[PDB]
Protein backbone atom coordinates (compact mmCIF):
# COMPACT_ATOMS: atom_id res chain seq x y z
CA UNK A 1 0.00 0.00 0.00
CA UNK A 2 1.13 3.50 -0.87
CA UNK A 3 -0.31 6.94 -0.18
CA UNK A 4 -0.50 8.79 -3.51
CA UNK A 5 -1.21 12.24 -2.17
CA UNK A 6 -2.56 13.94 0.90
CA UNK A 7 -3.96 17.42 1.30
CA UNK A 8 -6.55 19.69 3.00
CA UNK A 9 -9.98 18.12 2.57
CA UNK A 10 -11.47 21.53 1.71
CA UNK A 11 -9.35 21.61 -1.44
CA UNK A 12 -11.21 18.58 -2.79
CA UNK A 13 -14.66 19.44 -1.47
CA UNK A 14 -14.71 17.67 1.89
CA UNK A 15 -15.48 18.89 5.44
CA UNK A 16 -13.15 18.51 8.41
CA UNK A 17 -13.93 15.28 10.26
CA UNK A 18 -13.89 15.76 14.00
CA UNK A 19 -12.55 12.81 15.98
CA UNK A 20 -12.17 12.23 19.73
CA UNK A 21 -8.85 13.43 21.14
CA UNK A 22 -9.14 11.93 24.62
CA UNK A 23 -8.99 8.22 25.41
CA UNK A 24 -11.93 6.46 27.06
CA UNK A 25 -9.37 4.26 28.82
CA UNK A 26 -8.69 4.76 32.51
CA UNK A 27 -7.20 2.81 35.43
CA UNK A 28 -9.70 0.22 36.62
CA UNK A 29 -10.31 -1.06 40.15
CA UNK A 30 -7.64 -3.66 39.44
CA UNK A 31 -4.97 -1.33 38.10
CA UNK A 32 -2.67 -2.00 41.05
CA UNK A 33 -3.80 -5.55 41.77
CA UNK A 34 -2.28 -6.94 38.58
CA UNK A 35 0.95 -6.20 36.76
CA UNK A 36 1.00 -4.51 33.38
CA UNK A 37 2.97 -1.98 31.34
CA UNK A 38 0.59 -0.98 28.56
CA UNK A 39 -1.09 2.44 28.32
CA UNK A 40 -3.66 4.08 26.02
CA UNK A 41 -2.32 4.69 22.51
CA UNK A 42 -1.52 8.24 21.42
CA UNK A 43 -4.64 9.76 19.83
CA UNK A 44 -3.33 13.23 18.91
CA UNK A 45 -0.16 14.94 17.63
CA UNK A 46 0.04 16.95 20.86
CA UNK A 47 0.34 13.99 23.23
CA UNK A 48 3.05 14.67 25.89
CA UNK A 49 4.40 11.11 25.64
CA UNK A 50 5.24 11.41 21.93
CA UNK A 51 8.92 11.22 21.02
CA UNK A 52 8.49 11.65 17.26
CA UNK A 53 6.11 13.11 14.70
CA UNK A 54 2.70 11.52 15.18
CA UNK A 55 1.22 11.84 11.69
CA UNK A 56 4.44 10.42 10.25
CA UNK A 57 4.35 7.36 12.50
CA UNK A 58 0.69 6.45 11.94
CA UNK A 59 1.04 6.57 8.15
CA UNK A 60 4.44 4.91 7.85
CA UNK A 61 2.63 1.56 7.72
CA UNK A 62 2.21 2.23 4.01
CA UNK A 63 5.63 0.85 3.08
CA UNK A 64 4.71 1.02 -0.59
CA UNK A 65 3.94 -1.47 -3.34
CA UNK A 66 6.42 -4.11 -4.44
CA UNK A 67 4.50 -5.75 -7.30
CA UNK A 68 2.35 -4.37 -10.11
CA UNK A 69 1.07 -7.48 -11.88
CA UNK A 70 -0.13 -11.00 -11.08
CA UNK A 71 2.68 -13.41 -11.93
CA UNK A 72 2.74 -17.08 -12.88
CA UNK A 73 2.86 -18.39 -9.29
CA UNK A 74 -0.01 -16.16 -8.17
CA UNK A 75 -2.22 -17.39 -11.03
CA UNK A 76 -1.42 -20.94 -9.99
CA UNK A 77 -2.25 -20.09 -6.37
CA UNK A 78 -5.52 -18.50 -7.54
CA UNK A 79 -6.57 -21.57 -9.52
CA UNK A 80 -5.83 -23.91 -6.64
CA UNK A 81 -7.61 -21.89 -3.96
CA UNK A 82 -10.61 -21.12 -6.15
CA UNK A 83 -11.01 -24.77 -7.08
CA UNK A 84 -10.97 -25.56 -3.38
CA UNK A 85 -13.61 -22.94 -2.51
CA UNK A 86 -15.59 -24.29 -5.45
CA UNK A 87 -16.30 -27.41 -3.38
CA UNK A 88 -18.30 -25.43 -0.81
CA UNK A 89 -21.04 -24.62 -3.30
CA UNK A 90 -21.19 -21.03 -2.14
CA UNK A 91 -24.49 -19.36 -3.02
CA UNK A 92 -23.46 -16.70 -5.53
CA UNK A 93 -26.76 -14.83 -5.31
CA UNK A 94 -26.76 -11.28 -4.06
CA UNK A 95 -28.11 -10.91 -0.52
CA UNK A 96 -31.25 -8.81 -0.09
CA UNK A 97 -31.01 -5.44 1.64
CA UNK A 98 -32.90 -6.60 4.74
CA UNK A 99 -30.59 -9.50 5.54
CA UNK A 100 -27.48 -7.54 4.58
CA UNK A 101 -28.74 -4.98 7.10
CA UNK A 102 -30.26 -7.00 9.93
CA UNK A 103 -28.54 -10.34 9.51
CA UNK A 104 -29.39 -13.88 8.49
CA UNK A 105 -28.00 -17.38 9.02
CA UNK A 106 -24.22 -17.04 9.06
CA UNK A 107 -24.16 -13.24 9.07
CA UNK A 108 -24.73 -11.08 12.14
CA UNK A 109 -26.73 -7.88 11.82
CA UNK A 110 -24.87 -4.62 11.25
CA UNK A 111 -23.16 -3.43 14.44
CA UNK A 112 -25.31 -0.47 15.52
CA UNK A 113 -22.60 1.02 17.74
CA UNK A 114 -19.79 1.51 15.22
CA UNK A 115 -19.38 4.59 13.00
CA UNK A 116 -21.79 5.25 10.14
CA UNK A 117 -18.88 6.87 8.33
CA UNK A 118 -19.10 9.62 5.72
CA UNK A 119 -21.23 11.60 5.08
CA UNK A 120 -23.39 10.64 8.06
CA UNK A 121 -20.58 11.34 10.52
CA UNK A 122 -20.46 14.87 9.11
CA UNK A 123 -24.24 15.40 9.26
CA UNK A 124 -24.44 14.19 12.84
CA UNK A 125 -26.66 11.32 11.70
CA UNK A 126 -26.13 8.00 13.49
CA UNK A 127 -26.99 4.39 12.65
CA UNK A 128 -29.66 4.28 15.34
CA UNK A 129 -31.51 6.91 13.30
CA UNK A 130 -31.37 4.80 10.13
CA UNK A 131 -32.21 1.21 11.03
CA UNK A 132 -34.58 -0.50 13.46
CA UNK A 133 -33.78 -4.07 14.51
CA UNK A 134 -37.37 -4.63 15.64
CA UNK A 135 -38.80 -3.30 12.37
CA UNK A 136 -36.10 -4.54 10.00
CA UNK A 137 -37.00 -1.41 8.05
CA UNK A 138 -35.03 -0.91 4.85
CA UNK A 139 -36.85 2.21 3.65
CA UNK A 140 -34.57 4.84 5.13
CA UNK A 141 -31.45 2.92 4.12
CA UNK A 142 -32.73 2.53 0.59
CA UNK A 143 -33.53 6.24 0.47
CA UNK A 144 -29.99 6.98 1.68
CA UNK A 145 -28.46 4.64 -0.88
CA UNK A 146 -30.30 6.39 -3.70
CA UNK A 147 -29.31 9.80 -2.34
CA UNK A 148 -25.60 9.38 -1.65
CA UNK A 149 -24.77 6.34 -3.76
CA UNK A 150 -21.69 4.23 -3.08
CA UNK A 151 -17.90 4.40 -3.27
CA UNK A 152 -17.79 7.09 -0.57
CA UNK A 153 -14.58 8.19 1.20
CA UNK A 154 -13.49 6.12 4.20
CA UNK A 155 -13.07 7.93 7.52
CA UNK A 156 -9.80 7.34 9.33
CA UNK A 157 -9.87 7.05 13.12
CA UNK A 158 -7.11 6.27 15.56
CA UNK A 159 -7.79 3.07 17.51
CA UNK A 160 -8.33 3.78 21.23
CA UNK A 161 -6.52 0.79 22.73
CA UNK A 162 -3.63 -0.26 24.96
CA UNK A 163 -0.10 -0.17 23.48
CA UNK A 164 3.42 -0.73 24.80
CA UNK A 165 5.56 2.15 26.08
CA UNK A 166 7.72 1.96 22.97
CA UNK A 167 4.80 2.07 20.55
CA UNK A 168 3.33 4.99 22.51
CA UNK A 169 6.56 6.99 22.33
CA UNK A 170 7.10 6.10 18.67
CA UNK A 171 3.54 7.16 17.92
CA UNK A 172 2.81 3.70 16.54
CA UNK A 173 -0.96 3.91 17.00
CA UNK A 174 -3.20 1.76 14.82
CA UNK A 175 -5.85 3.21 12.51
CA UNK A 176 -9.47 2.31 11.75
CA UNK A 177 -10.97 2.89 8.31
CA UNK A 178 -14.70 3.34 8.83
CA UNK A 179 -16.38 2.93 5.46
CA UNK A 180 -19.69 4.66 4.79
CA UNK A 181 -22.81 2.77 5.83
CA UNK A 182 -23.82 2.87 2.15
CA UNK A 183 -20.76 0.89 1.02
CA UNK A 184 -20.89 -1.46 3.99
CA UNK A 185 -24.52 -2.25 3.10
CA UNK A 186 -23.67 -2.47 -0.61
CA UNK A 187 -20.81 -4.86 0.03
CA UNK A 188 -22.77 -7.06 2.43
CA UNK A 189 -25.42 -7.27 -0.29
CA UNK A 190 -22.83 -8.14 -2.89
CA UNK A 191 -20.86 -10.62 -0.76
CA UNK A 192 -23.32 -11.45 1.99
CA UNK A 193 -23.57 -15.11 1.01
CA UNK A 194 -19.81 -15.44 0.67
CA UNK A 195 -19.37 -14.09 4.21
CA UNK A 196 -22.02 -16.48 5.51
CA UNK A 197 -20.43 -19.49 3.79
CA UNK A 198 -17.09 -18.62 5.36
CA UNK A 199 -18.56 -18.01 8.80
CA UNK A 200 -20.29 -21.40 8.70
CA UNK A 201 -17.23 -23.19 7.30
CA UNK A 202 -14.18 -22.29 9.40
CA UNK A 203 -11.42 -24.70 8.43
CA UNK A 204 -8.98 -25.89 5.78
CA UNK A 205 -11.39 -25.67 2.84
CA UNK A 206 -12.09 -21.97 3.23
CA UNK A 207 -8.63 -21.72 4.78
CA UNK A 208 -10.33 -19.28 7.12
CA UNK A 209 -11.17 -19.19 10.79
CA UNK A 210 -13.26 -16.00 10.88
CA UNK A 211 -16.50 -16.43 12.85
CA UNK A 212 -15.05 -19.33 14.83
CA UNK A 213 -15.52 -20.24 18.50
CA UNK A 214 -12.06 -21.08 19.93
CA UNK A 215 -13.55 -23.14 22.76
CA UNK A 216 -15.04 -25.57 20.23
CA UNK A 217 -12.88 -25.02 17.15
CA UNK A 218 -9.58 -25.79 18.87
CA UNK A 219 -10.47 -29.45 19.12
CA UNK A 220 -11.13 -29.61 15.36
CA UNK A 221 -7.94 -27.93 14.15
CA UNK A 222 -5.30 -30.65 14.82
CA UNK A 223 -7.33 -33.19 12.84
CA UNK A 224 -7.15 -30.72 9.95
CA UNK A 225 -3.41 -30.04 9.94
CA UNK A 226 -0.92 -32.38 8.25
CA UNK A 227 2.26 -33.68 9.86
CA UNK A 228 4.58 -30.64 9.79
CA UNK A 229 3.43 -27.24 11.02
CA UNK A 230 4.86 -23.92 9.87
CA UNK A 231 3.95 -20.31 10.61
CA UNK A 232 5.27 -16.77 10.68
CA UNK A 233 4.19 -13.24 11.53
CA UNK A 234 3.65 -10.29 9.20
CA UNK A 235 4.71 -6.72 9.81
CA UNK A 236 1.97 -4.33 8.72
CA UNK A 237 0.19 -6.97 6.67
CA UNK A 238 -2.87 -4.94 5.62
CA UNK A 239 -0.94 -1.82 4.63
CA UNK A 240 1.74 -3.79 2.79
CA UNK A 241 -0.65 -5.49 0.38
CA UNK A 242 0.17 -4.53 -3.21
CA UNK A 243 -2.51 -3.97 -5.89
CA UNK A 244 -1.61 -7.31 -7.51
CA UNK A 245 -2.92 -9.20 -4.47
CA UNK A 246 -6.30 -7.48 -4.87
CA UNK A 247 -6.32 -8.44 -8.54
CA UNK A 248 -5.54 -12.02 -7.60
CA UNK A 249 -8.45 -11.87 -5.14
CA UNK A 250 -10.84 -10.69 -7.89
CA UNK A 251 -9.72 -13.59 -10.07
CA UNK A 252 -10.70 -15.97 -7.26
CA UNK A 253 -14.05 -14.21 -6.96
CA UNK A 254 -14.61 -14.39 -10.73
CA UNK A 255 -13.90 -18.13 -10.77
CA UNK A 256 -16.33 -18.87 -7.94
CA UNK A 257 -19.26 -16.94 -9.37
CA UNK A 258 -18.78 -13.40 -8.07
CA UNK A 259 -17.03 -11.93 -11.13
CA UNK A 260 -20.26 -10.03 -11.17
CA UNK A 261 -19.09 -7.68 -8.41
CA UNK A 262 -15.29 -7.60 -8.44
CA UNK A 263 -15.51 -3.82 -8.87
CA UNK A 264 -16.16 -3.65 -5.12
CA UNK A 265 -12.63 -4.90 -4.60
CA UNK A 266 -11.26 -1.88 -6.49
CA UNK A 267 -13.01 0.26 -3.88
CA UNK A 268 -10.80 -1.48 -1.29
CA UNK A 269 -7.57 -1.49 -3.34
CA UNK A 270 -7.60 2.06 -4.68
CA UNK A 271 -9.17 3.85 -1.73
CA UNK A 272 -10.14 7.40 -0.78
CA UNK A 273 -9.65 8.48 2.88
CA UNK A 274 -10.56 11.33 5.25
CA UNK A 275 -8.44 12.03 8.34
CA UNK A 276 -9.28 15.06 10.46
CA UNK A 277 -8.88 17.99 8.06
CA UNK A 278 -6.96 16.07 5.40
CA UNK A 279 -7.96 13.75 2.59
CA UNK A 280 -5.68 11.20 0.96
CA UNK A 281 -5.55 8.60 -1.77
CA UNK A 282 -4.05 5.13 -1.29
CA UNK A 283 -3.00 2.65 -3.98
CA UNK A 284 -3.11 -0.83 -2.45
CA UNK A 285 -3.44 -1.66 1.25
CA UNK A 286 -6.51 -3.28 2.80
CA UNK A 287 -8.75 -0.69 4.56
CA UNK A 288 -8.46 -2.10 8.08
CA UNK A 289 -12.00 -1.88 9.40
CA UNK A 290 -14.19 -2.13 6.29
CA UNK A 291 -16.84 -4.86 6.08
CA UNK A 292 -15.39 -8.06 4.66
CA UNK A 293 -11.91 -6.94 5.70
CA UNK A 294 -11.23 -10.03 7.81
CA UNK A 295 -12.45 -12.42 5.13
CA UNK A 296 -10.70 -10.79 2.18
CA UNK A 297 -7.45 -10.59 4.20
CA UNK A 298 -7.85 -14.31 4.96
CA UNK A 299 -8.48 -15.12 1.29
CA UNK A 300 -5.46 -13.12 0.22
CA UNK A 301 -3.41 -14.93 2.89
CA UNK A 302 -4.38 -18.23 1.27
CA UNK A 303 -3.12 -16.86 -2.06
CA UNK A 304 0.12 -15.49 -0.58
CA UNK A 305 1.23 -18.68 1.16
CA UNK A 306 0.34 -20.79 -1.86
CA UNK A 307 2.32 -18.36 -4.05
CA UNK A 308 5.40 -18.38 -1.84
CA UNK A 309 5.29 -22.19 -1.71
CA UNK A 310 5.08 -22.46 -5.50
CA UNK A 311 7.88 -19.91 -5.97
CA UNK A 312 10.12 -21.52 -3.36
CA UNK A 313 9.34 -25.22 -3.76
CA UNK A 314 8.43 -26.11 -7.34
CA UNK A 315 6.52 -29.39 -7.34
CA UNK A 316 4.94 -28.67 -3.96
CA UNK A 317 1.55 -30.39 -3.61
CA UNK A 318 -0.93 -27.66 -2.64
CA UNK A 319 -3.55 -30.34 -2.06
CA UNK A 320 -1.55 -31.16 1.02
CA UNK A 321 -1.14 -27.60 2.17
CA UNK A 322 -3.49 -27.38 5.17
CA UNK A 323 -3.84 -23.87 6.49
CA UNK A 324 -6.26 -21.71 8.43
CA UNK A 325 -6.00 -17.95 8.37
CA UNK A 326 -7.69 -15.18 10.31
CA UNK A 327 -6.65 -12.06 8.50
CA UNK A 328 -2.86 -12.02 8.61
CA UNK A 329 -2.70 -14.58 11.43
CA UNK A 330 -2.16 -18.12 10.23
CA UNK A 331 -1.50 -21.69 11.27
CA UNK A 332 -0.28 -23.84 8.39
CA UNK A 333 1.00 -27.34 7.71
CA UNK A 334 2.48 -29.66 5.04
CA UNK A 335 3.50 -33.36 5.03
CA UNK A 336 7.11 -32.21 4.75
CA UNK A 337 9.20 -29.70 6.62
CA UNK A 338 9.56 -26.28 4.96
CA UNK A 339 11.86 -23.36 5.70
CA UNK A 340 9.92 -20.31 6.94
CA UNK A 341 13.11 -18.28 6.62
CA UNK A 342 13.26 -19.13 2.92
CA UNK A 343 9.57 -18.39 2.47
CA UNK A 344 10.13 -15.06 4.23
CA UNK A 345 12.87 -14.27 1.72
CA UNK A 346 10.53 -15.02 -1.20
CA UNK A 347 7.95 -12.92 0.62
CA UNK A 348 9.96 -9.70 0.33
CA UNK A 349 9.69 -9.82 -3.45
CA UNK A 350 5.93 -9.84 -3.09
CA UNK A 351 5.78 -6.84 -0.76
CA UNK A 352 5.37 -8.92 2.39
CA UNK A 353 7.56 -8.58 5.47
CA UNK A 354 7.55 -11.93 7.24
CA UNK A 355 9.17 -12.67 10.61
CA UNK A 356 9.54 -15.56 13.11
CA UNK A 357 6.28 -16.86 14.58
CA UNK A 358 5.50 -15.11 17.88
CA UNK A 359 8.30 -12.53 17.95
CA UNK A 360 11.02 -15.22 17.96
CA UNK A 361 14.46 -13.86 17.08
CA UNK A 362 15.17 -16.75 14.71
CA UNK A 363 12.98 -19.00 12.55
CA UNK A 364 12.44 -22.08 14.72
CA UNK A 365 10.48 -25.27 14.07
CA UNK A 366 6.80 -24.87 14.86
CA UNK A 367 5.33 -27.61 17.04
CA UNK A 368 2.00 -28.30 18.71
CA UNK A 369 3.69 -27.30 21.94
CA UNK A 370 4.80 -23.83 20.81
CA UNK A 371 2.33 -22.91 18.09
CA UNK A 372 -0.24 -20.18 18.67
CA UNK A 373 -3.30 -19.02 16.74
CA UNK A 374 -5.11 -15.85 17.81
CA UNK A 375 -2.61 -15.58 20.67
CA UNK A 376 -3.80 -18.94 21.99
CA UNK A 377 -1.74 -22.10 22.52
CA UNK A 378 -3.18 -25.59 22.12
CA UNK A 379 -3.36 -27.88 25.13
CA UNK A 380 -5.07 -31.24 25.36
CA UNK A 381 -7.34 -31.53 28.37
CA UNK A 382 -5.80 -33.68 31.11
CA UNK A 383 -8.98 -35.72 31.63
CA UNK A 384 -10.22 -35.95 28.04
CA UNK A 385 -7.20 -35.57 25.66
CA UNK A 386 -9.42 -35.33 22.58
CA UNK A 387 -10.72 -32.02 23.94
CA UNK A 388 -8.30 -29.20 23.11
CA UNK A 389 -7.99 -26.11 25.34
CA UNK A 390 -7.28 -22.80 23.62
CA UNK A 391 -4.77 -21.24 26.05
CA UNK A 392 -4.20 -17.50 26.09
CA UNK A 393 -1.39 -16.59 28.54
CA UNK A 394 -2.38 -14.63 31.66
CA UNK A 395 -0.13 -11.70 30.68
CA UNK A 396 -2.55 -10.42 28.01
CA UNK A 397 -5.45 -10.81 30.41
CA UNK A 398 -3.66 -8.97 33.24
CA UNK A 399 -2.87 -6.08 30.90
CA UNK A 400 -6.52 -5.80 29.89
CA UNK A 401 -8.17 -5.97 33.31
CA UNK A 402 -6.09 -3.02 34.60
CA UNK A 403 -8.11 -0.62 32.46
CA UNK A 404 -11.75 0.19 31.75
CA UNK A 405 -13.63 2.01 28.98
CA UNK A 406 -16.92 2.19 30.88
CA UNK A 407 -17.53 1.34 34.59
CA UNK A 408 -20.97 0.08 33.56
CA UNK A 409 -19.36 -2.80 31.62
CA UNK A 410 -16.99 -3.97 34.36
CA UNK A 411 -18.96 -7.17 34.85
CA UNK A 412 -19.01 -8.03 31.13
CA UNK A 413 -15.37 -7.11 30.67
CA UNK A 414 -14.20 -9.25 33.60
CA UNK A 415 -16.42 -12.19 32.67
CA UNK A 416 -14.96 -12.04 29.16
CA UNK A 417 -11.48 -12.27 30.61
CA UNK A 418 -12.58 -15.18 32.79
CA UNK A 419 -13.68 -17.16 29.73
CA UNK A 420 -10.16 -16.77 28.41
CA UNK A 421 -8.22 -17.28 31.64
CA UNK A 422 -9.74 -20.45 33.08
CA UNK A 423 -8.03 -22.49 30.36
CA UNK A 424 -4.69 -21.84 32.05
CA UNK A 425 -5.72 -24.33 34.69
CA UNK A 426 -7.55 -24.29 38.00
CA UNK A 427 -4.60 -23.18 40.12
CA UNK A 428 -4.05 -20.15 37.91
CA UNK A 429 -7.72 -19.35 37.52
CA UNK A 430 -8.37 -19.31 41.27
CA UNK A 431 -5.40 -17.03 41.86
CA UNK A 432 -6.95 -14.73 39.25
CA UNK A 433 -10.37 -14.78 40.95
CA UNK A 434 -8.81 -14.20 44.38
CA UNK A 435 -6.99 -11.04 43.23
CA UNK A 436 -10.16 -9.75 41.59
CA UNK A 437 -11.91 -10.29 44.91
CA UNK A 438 -9.19 -8.46 46.87
CA UNK A 439 -10.94 -5.15 46.14
CA UNK A 440 -14.60 -4.06 46.54
CA UNK A 441 -15.42 -3.83 42.81
CA UNK A 442 -14.28 -7.41 42.28
CA UNK A 443 -16.18 -8.78 45.26
CA UNK A 444 -19.38 -7.37 43.80
CA UNK A 445 -19.02 -9.11 40.44
CA UNK A 446 -20.83 -12.34 39.64
CA UNK A 447 -18.05 -14.57 38.29
CA UNK A 448 -18.08 -18.30 37.42
CA UNK A 449 -15.94 -20.69 39.44
CA UNK A 450 -13.53 -23.04 37.69
CA UNK A 451 -15.56 -26.28 37.90
CA UNK A 452 -18.50 -24.29 36.54
CA UNK A 453 -16.58 -23.29 33.42
CA UNK A 454 -15.15 -26.77 32.92
CA UNK A 455 -18.64 -28.33 33.09
CA UNK A 456 -20.00 -25.65 30.77
CA UNK A 457 -17.15 -26.44 28.37
CA UNK A 458 -17.84 -30.17 28.24
CA UNK A 459 -21.55 -29.52 27.81
CA UNK A 460 -20.87 -27.26 24.82
CA UNK A 461 -19.48 -29.90 22.46
NA1 LIG B 1 -6.48 0.70 -0.26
Amino acid sequence: GEIQWMRPSKEVGYPIINAPSKTKLEPSAFHYVFEGVKEPAVLTKNDPRLKTDFEEAIFSKYVGNKITEVDEYMKEAVDHYAGQLMSLDINTEQMCLEDAMYGTDGLEALDLSTSAGYPYVAMGKKKRDILNKQTRDTKEMQKLLDTYGINLPLVTYVKDELRSKTKVEQGKSRLIEASSLNDSVAMRMAFGNLYAAFHKNPGVITGSAVGCDPDLFWSKIPVLMEEKLFAFDYTGYDASLSPAWFEALKMVLEKIGFGDRVDYIDYLNHSHHLYKNKTYCVKGGMPSGVSGTSIFNSMINNLIIRTLLLKTYKGIDLDHLKMIAYGDDVIASYPHEVDASLLAQSGKDYGLTMTPADKSATFETVTWENVTFLKRFFRADEKYPFLIHPVMPMKEIHESIRWTKDPRNTQDHVRSLCLLAWHNGEEEYNKFLAKIRSVPIGRALDLPEYSTLYDRWLDSF
